[PDB]
DNA sequence: ATGTATCACTGCG
DNA sequence: TCGCAGTATACA
């Protein structure tokens, strides 16, 4: 959390570091394997082009009371907050200054499971505060797209921080990784709006 | 109403 | 194995 390396373009501003050393990611993976409960059935169904279908993936969503968050024709309330997550959200909050109240957790559980492009952008995604990637397990390639291509391989315990306007021009993703055949988790946090 | 973007898929090179 | 091309409802 001392070592940045700084990504920035027009349009583009973001910050990676490895935050978590081995051994303090690999207690926290484990316990979040343990303690996260993935959404199921109606709540991991998206609406893209027309048609439903299910995520390439597992979500889940924690955070305050009363907050929502929604994205291709899918609202999520956040389950409260659990000891492992609490503990991730105060050390990054602790790094960075910034102040999260939300809290999209992705997992992967192999290199098939997988996030098409889109931006971050809504408007209950609050003013003046970034989004805080996490990640635990798998190292996996997540790239920038600006509708050029910046390509981020995003390793155990790293962070992603992702300021304005960030969202508000380019795209990202993670792409499938046949290669790749342990899973990752992430988390993201974010400081949203009611 | 009526305009606009698409957090997903498959096909194929 | 990867990634470009071409894709009927929301929600604005």
């Amino acid at each position: 959390s001392h070592s940045w390396r700084h990504i920035r373009a027009e349009g583009l501003d973001s910050s990676y570091t490895v935050l978590f050393g081995k051994a303090e990611a690999d207690e926290i993976f484990q316990e979040l394997e343990k303690e996260v409960e993935y959404f199921t059935g109606a709540l991991a169904r998206v609406q893209v082009f027309g048609k439903w279908h299910s995520v390439p993936r597992k979500q889940a969503t924690y955070g305050d009371a009363g907050l929502t968050y929604t994205f291709s024709g899918l609202t999520l309330s956040p389950k409260p907050w659990i000891p492992v997550l609490e503990r991730i959200r105060d050390h990054v909050s602790g790094v960075t200054g910034q102040t999260f109240n939300f809290v999209l957790i992705n997992r992967y559980k192999d290199g098939s499971d997988h996030i098409c492009e889109h931006r971050d952008d809504e408007r209950e995604l609050a003013p003046g505060s970034p989004i805080a990637s996490v990640s635990f397990g798998a190292s996996r390639d997540f790239v920038f797209r600006h509708k050029a291509v910046v390509r981020l391989p995003l390793a155990h315990g790293s962070l992603l921080m992702m300021n304005h306007p960030t969202n508000t021009h380019w795209y990202h993703s993670l792409p499938v990784r046949k290669k790749v055949l342990a899973p990752r988790v992430n988390l993201t946090f974010r400081k949203i709006l009611l």
